[PDB]
């Protein structure tokens, strides 16, 4: 069983850490950020762009990656290098999900571990939808936008089978987008769009400065019910990267709370909140 | 002399204070807030709606404001209880301040200190002027506009003969405003204006909340250079309130700085900066 | 159904935030402060000194206070321009609360979540009194005296028929004050009353600070069991305006935890302890 | 009953707060620093080396501590000077704590707290026995060293029968030193012994900076699987002072979760983790 | 020259740092808590009750303390074990600093750095007294007391030949005790006495928390001028212990800008600020 | 003149915000973290591994960058997209700075405060050089060394001619090293040098974490000067990329302090100290 594992894509660094691998952990992408403790081990670079030298100063026994993983010739003359490369699936599904845990068990060991994590992750699941079943009794479903920002520019809008989409299905919203992919859509068509709530997922801003930065560069934003309402949702990026994450539950539920305002909220920083208006 | 005083208008107290007159303050309004220890006193309302039963409930010798302390029914009933109210000036130049200073240092019993106070003043203001002077010659003096916000809505654009008018020139910037006060504008307008930097007084937020309500309610500023260049600035509203008063030096420095960043600041919170942008 | 509310006193604007109506606020008075985010918005003034032109300037669709919101003049003023003006009850009992909840919900268009609201809450309160049963088999019920002051300052006990009073009641303690409603009472009858705790709501000082104050100005509490054995409690101020609140439970379980020490304490800021003695 | 009582013993202190005894206690020595609050009290000095004139200036109905208290001839001179001293067990084992609680209780006037209080800890421990069997299906005991430091040096080795030992078998773990008692032990024989994991009790440091110290007074364990996996645990010293106290069960669900990482962890700052490696 | 220091007395051993030598503490007592890297020393415990056991282990090549230090036969013990034990002045007066001063150069290699200390703490001095002599044209020095407190009880008063009489004098206020040392007196005579201020120095307690403390056990107190106008003000305990340190020249200045508030203070949480008032 | 920049090495980002240009970035290389808005901006990834389609995307008129910049194919793909790109010196010299900022002046139309912002940093480094020939007089310049690491690991040392070198010899240090340039180098010979002091700029970790790490993966440090004396100082590693920067001036005075404890430091969180020993 390996033992030096170097991990590109968030979510795939977390279910390892979950799983009782955090020990085995030499270094990740910069993607990594939970638990904590992982930003403190060495970096192997952004996980779309991958440092050779970097994963080989490691001496790594297995490289794990989705398909978002690369370039494709940094991870061949790893290949080449004697350097053992996994790639899972980062698909927005519980098949990829189930399929990457069975996976993960195996290569660490613990089977029976991967199996508990996955029931654990489906009841979650299943727990939330009920939840929302019984808020839509007294509220409908929201029309919702889930975009991706670089300090509030070069926006990307969450389409059918992106794991922005699974979120916003899950947590009880109707992705108002039906394109496919993450795609650039002018702001015109957006605004159009009049969501009742925007989930703004910025790469490097957060908060109230990632809502100004939105703003800035997409006044056609502050005409939407969403703006005026106050409901220009902060999500932390990370939740979108290397598949389905062991914190998506949690954060379902911090976005279904915010979907359905008059039902009480799910028990248990990944959601901002907006505070300003606009009438 | 009075012995317990009560005090209406941020920047009369801040100098009660400064003038080393704390202890004989049993009383301030809602906008004295510097120091920090005058927000743990009884509170006797808005300067503007002052509670008459609460100044009463405090038993002062003296009660002191400016031209902007009301309603005039309410300080007219107070007179008649009694109580000694006295009316500084709140206009925005030194020959208003200097008068303010004698009279508070007759009243606490230190017209030396009073002295030594406008003189620190003035000489900390020609200090600005010279570095303002060589600052000009490798940049000409920015186009600026001032609003006093609430929760970024309700705009009043500091226009000729405003505590804001002063601050900008004296900071260093040309006011693009031509009216006369405090009025409310079109974005339209202000937006053709098209201000190299914005500074904004908001009432009720701060920071980036306070950047964010001011574009979501004022989409048009979004255009603007100021908006483009990361140049929406935050400063502390009680800077304006009550005539001028002893932190405004401090806070000419900070503004200066922003307005020629190629110019080394001045030595020496109620100053944010923008870090985001549009292109 | 209205879309644009003000409201006037604490636990309303809780209430309206709970059943979900939070996006339809945009103003409150200045003893709305929970949840934090009503702090951001425009501010209609203190309830019992509002600003008609500061509501005005909100284009509401509804006022909304208690018998505790005026002055009546100004009420009546807003009336006649036009204003939605409603008034529930402030007082200190399931009945008014129940009413309260009825109508709130029927003009947010929620009526079951409302009638989830008062079952949750009766629920809560339900199990803080079996709690307290099993905690008296062991101690009595102690003595205690709630005070309302200002900085330390212009005393007011909690007599019968009062928010104080039914927060103390509830909490398993019994009040000492025999009086009707807010009275003041001079430190020597107090004293004499020599309560086992002493429960200070400070409308400017908290902890400490608040603690420091109330023995500056009230000497006499010194030599009361309470202060001997560090029991000033610290409690918000604003769980005690515009009548019974969604934070009371959670209030309640701390005082009844530092009433009954010996108890297993319920699960579940708004309660500083005292860690000072006297001996 | 004894009114005022000082306590010597982190542990015992913690128990007397716990049964509702924080108003009788007014003193206690160095090591009681839980709750937070008795850091504010008067204090005696280390348990081991009480201040005569210090204890007798409180005037206290009685003194308790366990065999750790002393030195002999200050508490004897204490005895002859009126004061009841009261002497419990520190022995790492329930039938102390049982009887323990059982005085407290009485001196308390509280024996039915007392006995609700054993009784839940002994449910806690049952909890954490049936957790740990059910994680060692997939993962075996691992053999840990538990040491106690003074700023990283003066290393104390906890061996059997001690509060040391009786953690480490609780949380799960396999404790490698078969000595009886806390003893010095040479780095070279703590390498070899390789333990998985390092628990660490500093009395001076904390978090990194113990583990720094540590490794900079014995850089013999850095070449040990626990240096090499991040596994050098920090423990808060004060849980091991004063026989069996209520806070160790959240301390060994921290711990067992640590043990076993891949198991996942029980419900509920006493436990610092480790970030650092070394391949 | 020793290499290997053992520091008892706050003052001696931040001069030791501030010479230079902080290289070379292994060890310092209780009161040692500046620099705050001091706290991360191994402790020989309370400078009045010294571990021998505790500084043996150690293996120190020279024991520094003043004539605080004890008791005598721990000291004695500790010579016949070969330990070098030196004695400096902790009299409050320049003549003892400057001796101090002397040995520790000498014993630390860097006299020329010693006698630039002794140089630059009389320039502050001189410049303390000519900033008060200035201060004193509009304002006479106020009467003050100095009193040493436990949680709030067992006060000392502060009187001649202390270094709180020192600090008193230096800061331009005049010590109202006239009585030889520290010594316990009567509220009754302190609250006569009236002062303008009063100084609390707790060995336990800090700011509010201290002043609370302060009220609790000495409510005549209240009626104090001191406590009327919010000037109990708290000082930092470690200022007055091992002789005259160097932070005192900091804390002169802020004592003197409270003494005389209507002075232009000195420029540059060792003295904590009252908010409180009675009337 | 260029008005859209992207900037690669975090002491040319900070050189252009210092000339007054932070208006103009539009993009950044994650070693650029000062000042703090900075980090705020669009990233482009790593500076010696550019993201080509992440500065196009920009939009920029031009990208600078030092000869660490590249790799080269990118840069090569990127001129011919028509992007203006410039080359800057990482040279460890004035002459490179003098350079760097003669052309970053005229590229921003500043020349003046380019030649101003040279006058005052060799200012500053002459006044540095002063205290040091004066502290010398006390004590001899020590000898040290200077390590890039990577989470403790992949030790780099600093040479002849680095970055590194230039810190150490301006703060009044002897580099250790001999070699040119930087290079790994066994722990044994390290350890053989027995620096006085040991400066560590890690890529991932600060404070004790660093040095524990440290400690971890080169155990034979643990028996140097350094380590004992608590003489392993934690370095901000931005300080050394992309050539000389404008916090170095800070930079040395700290650590100057450092290497010359008996020595009053020069006036003004990039230095860490150590608080450990080992005797
Ligand atoms: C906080 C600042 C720094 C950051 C964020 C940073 C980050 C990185 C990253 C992500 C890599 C790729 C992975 C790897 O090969 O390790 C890398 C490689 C490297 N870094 Fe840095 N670095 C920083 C400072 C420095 C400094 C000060 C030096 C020392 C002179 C340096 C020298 C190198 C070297 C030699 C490599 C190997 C690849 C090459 O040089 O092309 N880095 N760095
Ligand atoms: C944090 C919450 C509160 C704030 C911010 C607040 C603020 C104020 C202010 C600004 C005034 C006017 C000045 C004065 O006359 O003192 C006032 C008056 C008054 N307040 Fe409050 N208050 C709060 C809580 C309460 C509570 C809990 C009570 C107790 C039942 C109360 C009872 C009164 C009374 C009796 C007056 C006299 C005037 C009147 O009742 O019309 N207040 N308050
Ligand atoms: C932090 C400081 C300030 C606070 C806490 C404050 C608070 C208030 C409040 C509570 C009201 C009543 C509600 C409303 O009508 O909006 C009000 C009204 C008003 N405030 Fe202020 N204010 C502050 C600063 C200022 C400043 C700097 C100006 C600008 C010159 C200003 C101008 C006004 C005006 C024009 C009104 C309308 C009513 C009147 O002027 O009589 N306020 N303010
Ligand atoms: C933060 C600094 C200080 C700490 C941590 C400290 C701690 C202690 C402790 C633990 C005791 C033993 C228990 C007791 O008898 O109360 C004690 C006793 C005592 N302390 Fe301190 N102390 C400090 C400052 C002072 C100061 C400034 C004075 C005032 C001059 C002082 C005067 C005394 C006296 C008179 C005793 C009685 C025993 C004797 O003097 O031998 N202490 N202290
Ligand atoms: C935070 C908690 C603790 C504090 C504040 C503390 C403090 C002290 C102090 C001040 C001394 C005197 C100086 C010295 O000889 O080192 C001492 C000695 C000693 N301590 Fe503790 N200690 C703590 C925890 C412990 C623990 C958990 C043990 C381990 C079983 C322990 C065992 C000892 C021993 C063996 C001595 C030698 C003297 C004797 O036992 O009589 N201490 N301690
Ligand atoms: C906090 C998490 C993330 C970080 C730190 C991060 C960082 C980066 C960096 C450094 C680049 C290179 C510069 C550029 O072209 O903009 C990049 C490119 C890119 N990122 Fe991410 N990213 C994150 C999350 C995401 C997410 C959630 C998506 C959305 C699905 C995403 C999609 C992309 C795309 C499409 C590119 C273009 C290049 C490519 O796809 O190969 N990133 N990212």
């Amino acid at each position: 069983l390996p033992q030096r594992w170097v991990s590109a894509g968030g979510s795939l660094s977390e279910w390892v850490v979950a799983l009782g691998g955090e020990s085995k952990l030499v270094g990740v992408d910069t993607t990594s950020q939970h638990p904590q403790a992982l930003k403190q081990l060495p970096s192997v670079g952004y996980q779309r762009q991958l440092a050779a030298e970097g994963v080989l100063a490691l001496r790594p026994d297995i490289l794990i990656g989705t398909e978002e993983m690369g370039p494709p010739p940094v991870l061949k003359q790893l290949e080449g290098a004697g350097v053992r490369v996994e790639t899972l699936s980062a698909k927005p599904d519980l098949e990829a999900l189930e399929s990457n845990l069975k996976k993960l068990g195996d290569w660490l060991g613990v089977p029976q571990r991967a199996e508990a994590a996955e029931l654990d992750y489906r009841q979650r699941l299943r727990r939330q939808a009920d939840w929302i079943a019984a808020a839509q009794k007294s509220q409908p479903a929201p029309g919702v936008l889930l975009v991706i920002g670089n300090a509030g520019g070069q926006l990307l809008v969450a389409g059918r089978n992106t794991g922005g989409d699974w979120v916003l299905n899950r947590a009880g919203a109707r992705n108002l987008a039906t394109h496919e992919g993450y795609k650039p859509i002018s702001v015109e068509a957006l605004a159009a769009l009049d969501p009742v709530a925007v989930v703004i997922a910025d790469r490097s801003l957060e908060g109230d400065a990632a809502r100004a930065a939105l703003l800035k560069q997409n006044p056609g934003l502050a005409p939407t019910r969403a703006a005026r309402d106050g409901r220009l949702l902060v999500l932390d990026p990370t939740l979108l990267v290397g598949g389905l994450g062991p914190r998506l539950p949690d954060g379902l539920a911090a976005l279904s709370a915010a979907f359905y305002p008059s039902a009480k909220p799910l028990s248990t920083p990944l959601l901002g909140d907006d505070s300003t208006r606009t009438g």
